[PDB]
């Protein structure tokens, strides 16, 4: 069964996405919007030719954005930005008056590290409340590298030294970073819980990089410290060079090419730690990659990847976090992934967003297996499937598809979108059910696309030899120049329909309610009951069963040697079809949660492994 990437502990989905979303914001907040000229630099000029603009605007921002230098008065106040994001979020920061602590903070409500050697630490602690005043949970967030504007250089140089330490440091260093930075403060705030009536269990800890570091630092000291009071709280961290895996407090998201995300093996040090270092650990999100213009380029990459090749860190920055992660949390394809799910996230910049397919290149990282999602933004996407399975998800902006092969799903989202086959339409089956399109490769491998508004194909001649095609996927069959080609499709409605094959078609598509859908002597026709409990009739040889996403409780005759069951984006996470089988009587169940389908007459060892796609 199907958690999600971000699935924490033993909480419900649900429960997860919205502690990953409370986590998200508040490490954010933690960096005060440092990086927002950086976000509009590099979405603007980008990292290659237009990287010194890039870089220009990083540091003194424009009248849109704040970059890091303080005090210009045509910047925009991008402090109160990240306060209202994070108050948006459900959020406010609670007072050393409110804590009654005895430490420092600064104006804006900042805590301060109490030790010498952690005085650039930064936390912020906040509150949520309900619409009566009462409050209901806590928030812990540690700030990575760098600090308040106006200290900036300084107070980067502190965090600097802490980050050597956790590497070529004692081994017990990175550890008890939390401790020696704000002991009196965990305790204080244990205090106020308390007083509040909440425990651990309505403390939500987070950060980023070197604040990953300190979430995972608390983690190792919540069952001795504190009167254990931290020891069940909910310890979500991005982009940790670290991990504390005992006891299972701890979730470490990020992305694999950046270089500071498990750049340290637990808190060692090893050779990886300077190049490459994509094992998987228990903890982490292994799979998900930041799609930048860095990664994309051929050129970027001739260099080593490592933690010392300094454009490398652009993976690094918070605003991809922010962003690229929110839309892998939003994500239609969400209820499907898993911790270790592959997952291309399109973080490109204007630059490039028009003229590069987002893919997965796979580079410096171990070989990717299982299906891979890919997602968009809401601008206007180029996004590529490869040969395996491939989840694409367009969001907003006007959005072209391509794919490779196997067994795919697609959202175009909203917008104009186009799925581009490549090749000559005469080697692509096609046929629409009224809102989505079924497109069957030679190889038999089926893509669903949704909100695809054009089928643009590759056409040639003994004369032109490339010609881009454009097809209008319209309810009566695919519109173009040479005219309207229809489905070879018998398509229902809403309604409880009984759908009868003829001679031509080659697809049913039941749609909406219970249908009934009858084969003919021919075969070779695919049966889509769709959403609702289906009757599937299968008639000869050569049928395919095709069922996605919530497909209900369909019931299937006639099935033989010769036809094809095909679930894609299904419930369930095993890829082996004896997992979902039970045998009743004389009928075969192949369960899917709250969908299943029940072959009549039939039994599992008469089923060949060709005859089924788990996609
Ligand atoms: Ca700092
Ligand atoms: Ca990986
Ligand atoms: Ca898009
Ligand atoms: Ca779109
Ligand atoms: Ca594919
Ligand atoms: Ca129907
Ligand atoms: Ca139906
Ligand atoms: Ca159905």
């Amino acid at each position: 069964s199907h958690m999600g990437i971000f699935s924490y502990k033993d909480l419900d989905e649900n429960a997860s996405k919205a502690l990953f979303s409370d986590a998200l914001a508040i490490s954010t907040y933690a960096y005060h919007n440092i990086d927002n000229g950086f976000d509009e630099g590099y979405h603007q000029t980008g990292f290659g030719l237009g990287l010194p603009l890039t870089l220009i605007t990083a540091l003194i921002g424009s009248t849109q954005s704040q970059g890091g230098l303080p005090g210009l008065p045509w910047n925009p106040d991008s402090e109160q930005a990240a306060q209202e994001a994070v108050n948006n979020a459900g959020w406010s920061v609670i007072s050393a008056t409110q804590l009654g602590y005895a430490g420092k903070t600064d104006a804006r409500g900042t805590y301060y590290g109490e030790t010498a050697g952690y005085t650039t630490a930064q936390a912020e602690v906040l509150g949520k409340y309900d619409s009566e005043g009462n409050l209901t949970a806590i928030g812990i967030s540690f700030r990575g590298t760098s600090g308040p504007r106006e200290s900036l250089i300084g107070d980067t140089i502190g965090d600097v030294i802490n980050d050597l330490l956790a590497g070529f440091g004692p081994k017990g260093y990175a550890d008890g970073y939390t401790l020696k930075a704000f002991g009196n403060l965990l305790g204080d705030v244990a205090k106020f819980a308390q007083a509040h009536g909440l425990s651990g269990e309505d403390v939500v800890v987070s950060g980023h990089s070197l604040g990953g570091l300190a979430v995972n630092s608390m983690a190792a000291q919540s069952d001795a410290n504190w009167g254990g009071f931290y020891a069940q709280s909910n310890y979500v961290a991005f982009a940790s060079p670290t991990q504390y895996e005992a006891g299972g407090k701890v979730i470490n998201i990020g992305y694999e090419n950046d270089p500071v995300f498990r750049a340290l093996d637990g808190t060692s040090l090893t050779l990886p730690s300077l190049g490459v270092h994509d094992a998987p650990h228990t903890s982490a999100t292994n799979n998900i990659v930041n799609f930048n213009d860095h990664y994309a380029s051929d050129a970027w990459n001739l260099l080593p990847f490592s933690i010392l090749n300094i454009p490398t860190w652009l993976s690094h920055l918070p605003f991809f976090y922010q962003d690229g992660l929110m839309r892998v949390l939003n994500s239609e394809f969400y209820s499907l992934t898993d911790k270790d799910s592959t997952i291309i996230v399109s973080n490109l910049s204007n630059v490039t967003r028009g003229n590069t397919w987002v893919e997965d290149l796979n580079r410096n990282a171990e070989t990717h297996s299982g299906p891979t999602f890919i997602i968009g933004s809401d601008g206007n996407d180029l996004i590529k499937g490869g040969k395996g399975n491939d989840y694409l998800e367009g969001r907003d902006g006007d959005d072209i598809f391509r794919d490779a092969g196997g067994y795919n799903l697609i959202a175009g989202g909203k917008g104009h979108n186009i799925f581009d086959t490549q090749q000559a339409l005469k080697n692509t089956e096609v046929a629409y059910d009224g809102n989505t399109l079924y497109l069957r490769d030679a190889k038999g491998g089926i893509t669903l696309a949704d909100d695809i508004s054009t089928l643009r194909s590759k056409e040639t001649s003994w004369l032109i030899f490339n010609k881009e095609v454009d097809h209008q996927v319209t309810a009566a069959g695919l519109k173009s120049d040479s005219g309207l080609k229809a489905y070879a499709a018998a398509t229902g409605g809403d309604g409880d329909d009984v759908l009868q094959a003829r001679s031509h078609d080659a697809w049913l598509f039941g749609n909406a309610g219970n249908d009934t859908l009858i084969g003919h002597a021919g075969g070779n026709l695919t049966f889509v009951g769709g959403s609702g409990d289906d009757i599937l009739k299968g008639v000869g040889n050569g049928n395919t069963f095709l069922f996605s996403g919530d497909f209900g409780r369909d019931q299937l005759y006639g099935f033989n040697a010769s036809d094809k069951l095909v679930f894609i984006g299904t419930e369930g996470a095993s890829g082996n079809i004896r997992d979902y089988a039970t045998q009743q009587n004389d009928d075969l169940v192949l369960a899917f949660g709250h969908s299943q389908v029940t072959l009549i007459g039939v039994s599992l060892d008469h089923i060949s492994t060709d005859q089924v796609v788990l996609a």
